[PDB]
């Protein structure tokens, strides 16, 4: 029912956007079908974790606070696709990084996907009292993500910033705010129960869940083989500020740091193996299990503090936490 | 006084954005100075025609409708820099088209410039009654521009679309709405006198002025030498849907069309000269003077219809039209 309703609202959103281009923007059918195929390619196929999180938060707050139910659930699906379209926009920008008309279309796709989040919100929420506050929180989180991207891209340009506090800064602004905090907040807005929650504990939980997700993703990027990871792990070659790098530098000897700095950030298949060997010899996979266990306890305890004043809201946070756990 | 006040509000806007990153987004000084230099490089140096147009429309509507004057003029400067930041955002995307970290920073610059239009609006207009309507009209025009870019990039992919009505469609959506209609509308919003104008004649005037500007720009791109044009004219090599191309195809013989199709869209220095020769032999520069004269008369007459009900508002439109004339 959740996934089925989510995909049913997707057809409604796509039909409005494409028909609007046909009726108001004077677009020809060849380009309307072109944009339909592009919208399906970039927005459909993932796991829809961000979008479905908005629905799970909304359905809990209406049963644990009747035509208002049907409207809130529909508003959550539109908010769910706002984030999915936003995530589609971010991924398109990633492909541009890694008279050329395909690059021209890629940039155009990114601009269109971002604009579509505004267009679908200005339409389905035209008479909602929260349209202005929803767009401001949405735009501020998008700005936060762009700032987080700047922290990540320049993590090796200005190993000084290879610290655990800067790693959390990258994770907080580039991933945690739009993946964990935003879907939870959007569920509170469509349920109108925004000021009834502790935003401090909620913001704190969103950062810890994103941090837990990123550390696990960093270790899998280095040790999980490509066919089991779904991609080629490239953090070492790209010299990323991963959890493995900042944890190695704190417990390595003065020589192992020199051997790390001489082997990190290279495409040589053996230097990457030299970095993996250094990670192995430091028992980082053992430190990984302990570091994640401590984060998980901070998550388990913070959900209880949020349950005291927002009982039903914490049930969805545990469901969201289970997807990462 | 107009330019001096405009640059004075620029320092105020930049200081707020950078300090916000320092105080709220936990940004280090090295990156704050990096973003200051980037903001100056992309937003400063142009002619500020879009930004100053908002000021000229605002100052006319307050004298020809007193602490409200100082607020409206300041609100117009913020709106003026919203468009300049938006134009900076579009130009950055143009450079991307024509582990690489400079391309990564270019994409990041484009996302930051667009977000800054929202951030400066959500701050300086936080208590303005038009904040929601300003962001919706701003976002819809931005979406329009992205649609216009799609019409332009695909003008030769799907010479079928090389028609005069499709040329106006490209000019209307890609240039006219955000360069001519948006600065005029933003001047009406900060002056609160939006519903006191004929939006039909205003929209019609904005499209004609953009069309007049684009035709003149197309002819100069082909005939004005590089040192006098400020750039290398590349419309023929890029096979653009220029006014010269769609006018040639309507008055050329069946063979000249074949010679045009065989020479258009190539980088060969002689095929480009063959296309220029075909443009010369068709007296297109003579048709250019006549076509622009007819557009100018439509502009002169439409400003009079707008003066009947909006007298002071038409004075700024004539000033904006003079910059293109
Ligand atoms: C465009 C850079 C970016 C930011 C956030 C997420 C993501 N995948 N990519
Ligand atoms: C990014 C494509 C574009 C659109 C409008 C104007 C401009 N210069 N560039």
């Amino acid at each position: 029912m959740p996934m089925q309703m989510f995909m049913q609202v997707y057809d409604e959103i796509q039909m409005f956007l494409l028909e609007e281009l046909e009726l108001k923007f004077d677009m020809d059918p060849n380009r309307v079908r072109y944009l339909r195929k592009m919208m399906d390619t970039t927005c459909l196929g993932g796991k829809y974790n961000r979008g479905l999180t908005v629905i799970d938060v909304a359905e809990s707050l209406l049963s644990l606070s009747g035509a208002r139910r049907k409207r809130v659930l529909h508003d959550a699906c539109v908010c769910g696709w706002m984030i999915e379209f936003l995530q589609a926009h971010y991924l398109v920008e990633d492909d541009i990084m890694d008279p050329d008309v395909t690059v021209q279309c890629a940039i155009n796709d990114g601009l269109l996907l971002k604009s579509w989040t505004h267009m679908m919100a200005m339409h389905f929420f035209a008479d909602r009292p929260f349209l202005q506050d929803l767009l401001c929180r949405f735009n501020r989180v998008d700005y936060t993500t762009a700032v987080g991207q700047l922290y990540d891209v320049t993590s090796m340009f200005d190993f000084a910033e290879f610290t655990l506090s800067n790693y959390k800064r990258i994770v907080k602004y580039k991933t945690a705010y739009y993946t964990y905090l935003l879907p939870l907040v959007m569920g509170l807005i469509v349920s109108e129960a925004l000021p009834t929650v502790d935003m401090g504990v909620t913001e704190e939980l969103a950062m810890l869940m994103g941090e837990y997700f990123q550390v696990q993703d960093d270790v899998m990027d280095c040790f999980t083989p490509p066919e089991r990871l779904g991609k080629v792990g490239t953090d070492i070659q790209d010299a990323k500020c991963s959890w493995l790098a900042v944890t190695f530098l704190a417990k390595a000897s003065s020589a192992q740091v020199a051997e790390f700095k001489a082997n990190y950030g290279s495409g040589d298949s053996e230097k990457v193996a030299t970095v993996r060997r250094l990670y192995e010899e430091a028992d980082l996979q053992g430190d990984y299990v302990a570091y994640e266990a401590a984060v998980a306890e901070q998550v388990k305890e913070l959900i209880e503090k949020l349950r005291l004043c927002s009982p039903g809201f914490a049930a969805s946070v545990e469901t969201l936490w289970g997807k990462t756990y």
